[PDB]
């Protein structure tokens, strides 16, 4: 709005993660690019690459994102804690 930041990664990730899901979901690097191309505000933010990882972690604990391929893999928009997601090791 004025500051060159203060974009919620929650919005940014979901905006993409819902779109670039393809087969079902997509890895962080793909989302990171999506945000950089679409939301330069945060995309070109210092240590955005690092912040994004924490954002994913924050989102998955919040039950807003979920990683089918376990932590540090592909993320998928979480809507229901449905079965056949037993490749996350310990995202809990």
């Amino acid at each position: 709005k004025e500051e060159a930041s203060s974009k919620s990664y929650r919005e940014l990730i979901i905006e993409g993660l819902t779109a670039l899901k393809e087969r079902k979901g997509s890895s962080r690097p793909a989302l990171k690019k999506f945000i950089k191309e679409n939301y330069p505000i945060v995309g070109s933010a210092s240590n955005f690459d690092l912040y994004f990882n924490n954002a994913i972690k924050k989102g998955v604990e919040a039950g807003d994102f979920e990683q089918p391929k376990g932590p540090a893999g592909a993320v998928k928009l979480a809507k229901k804690k449905s079965p056949e997601v037993k490749k996350e090791k310990e995202v809990s």
